[PDB]
């Protein structure tokens, strides 16, 4: 329970060992989709691919799950009572269920119209109801993930977390050869050893793991409040997408392309987010505010700092490397103006999404949504409008528009984090 380092030791030190391990199985699991590929290399059960957000909706209420554990057992541990810890266990547990229920009987039911929203019939509809269905088989699992990533992250014990999400990934690479070769299942068969690599993640936690309204409702907002911003930030790239496709069909071409890179620079700041979050929620049950505000001020000294790096890198790297990625140039002039512009944007994010984890850390998500709201729409979607139609700047007033929601968000979060009679307060009352 203890994690060295945690009360008095340097928050740098303490930030990062928690939050590489992190990193490490963050990368594992963008091996899946590299292995995945590799033997999928050995146009009709391709509709996989139709069913992938419900895959990433999951992963998602997964998270809030995760958080809400993490929130609220690290704030018992601090308090010292591993007292409502068993009980949050529980308590987690029981929603994670409820979730899985809720979810696999509105998933059945609702299944005809839910997969018309996302594609169409004329080839592919048997082969996306059959994995629709697969995908539903997965829920209670994904959602027990969440429950035991929320645990091991409470307590601060990440290399748990590190070495199950290992063993997940050595496990896919294994058995996706054996279902393609023995088993003779195709497609199915690299599916089914993904999930057969989240089981066995599921097993090493609860093997290592070996040895009252109000509580529902404390781990369901900060829970729900997590799904909430995700909601949010999914909602606003589709505002983008809308924008970026209305005005040119080759920038939403460029941002396919960038998409994904633009999230690996993102990554180290939400390895350094899952840290922060332990490490305020025990600090705060310790009754220790000055600290978590320290915490959040470590924390985004070294996000800030590998995120800049990062973005400076694929600032000077586009012009080179996005050609390689197609050959009609004015998507990768495109791609390579909207980097050029947006990238150093990125390490300000930063400023906002700490301060967003900071809030679920001692159970107040109001301002976890307020900032996140203030980043992904308040701002962006006025200014955009603005500056790409009435000032008549069109994708490049996407872009500048876009961003400055992540500016005004970075003051927000600059002015709330610190000493105030309210925040300390809190800490009165919580304690
Ligand atoms: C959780 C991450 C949140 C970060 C989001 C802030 C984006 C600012 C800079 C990103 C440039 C790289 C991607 C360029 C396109 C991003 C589209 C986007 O983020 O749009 C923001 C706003 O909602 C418009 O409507
Ligand atoms: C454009 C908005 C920029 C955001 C300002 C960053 C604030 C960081 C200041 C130091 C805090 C130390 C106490
Ligand atoms: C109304 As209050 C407890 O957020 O100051």
């Amino acid at each position: 329970f203890t994690v060295a380092g945690m009360f008095d030791g340097s928050l740098y030190k303490l930030l990062l060992r928690m939050a590489l391990p992190m990193f490490v199985g963050m990368l594992t699991q963008v091996t899946y989709a590299i292995a995945d590929i590799f033997w999928l290399s050995h146009g009709i059960i391709a509709g996989v691919g139709l069913v992938f957000p419900v895959g990433m909706g999951l992963f998602a209420i997964a998270n809030g799950i995760q958080i809400g554990m993490g929130s609220l057992l690290s704030r018992a541990i601090g308090m010292q009572r591993l007292d409502r810890a068993q009980r949050i266990l529980s308590v987690g547990i029981i929603i994670a269920l409820f979730f899985a229920i809720v979810i696999t009987v509105l998933g059945y039911v609702y299944a005809q119209p839910l997969l018309r929203s996302l594609g169409a019939t004329k080839s592919i509809i048997g082969y996306a109801t059959e994995f629709y269905y697969y995908s539903l088989l997965t829920v209670f699992s994904i959602m027990l993930i969440g429950v035991m990533m929320g645990l091991f992250q409470g307590a601060g014990k990440i290399m748990v977390i590190m070495k199950a999400s290992l063993l997940g990934a050595l496990v896919n690479i294994m058995l996706d050869p054996i279902m393609i070769f023995v088993f003779d299942f195709g497609v199915k068969g690299v599916a089914l050893a993904s999930f057969l690599a989240q089981l066995s993640m599921v097993a090493y936690f609860i093997y290592t793991l070996m040895g009252s309204w109000k509580i529902y409702r404390e781990f369901l907002s900060v829970g729900m409040a997590q799904m909430l911003m995700q909601l949010i930030i999914a909602v606003g790239i589709v505002i983008y997408n809308f924008f970026i496709v209305r005005l040119d069909v080759n920038a939403m071409a460029a941002f396919t392309l960038t998409g994904r890179i633009d999230y690996f620079i993102i990554t180290p700041m939400l390895a350094i987010a899952t840290a922060l979050l332990t490490v305020v929620g025990q600090n705060w049950g310790h009754g220790n505010v000055t600290r978590t505000l320290n915490a959040y001020w470590a924390a985004v000294a070294l996000a800030f700092s590998i995120v800049l790096v990062l973005a400076v890198m694929h600032i000077v790297l586009a012009p080179w490397m996005y050609p390689l990625f197609t050959r009609v140039v004015a998507v990768s002039d495109y791609a390579v103006l909207q980097t050029r512009i947006m990238a150093l944007a990125l390490p300000f994010v930063a400023i906002s999404l700490l301060a967003s984890e900071y809030y679920q850390a001692i159970g107040k998500p109001w301002y976890s949504v307020l900032l996140t709201l203030m980043r992904h729409v308040f701002i962006s979607v006025p200014v955009v409008y603005l500056l790409a139609i009435v000032l008549e700047m069109r994708i490049t007033g996407v872009y500048f528009g876009a961003m400055s929601g992540t500016f005004v968000a970075a003051l927000l979060a600059w002015r709330l984090l610190r000493l105030s009679p309210r925040l300390l307060r809190w800490n009165q009352e919580a304690v």
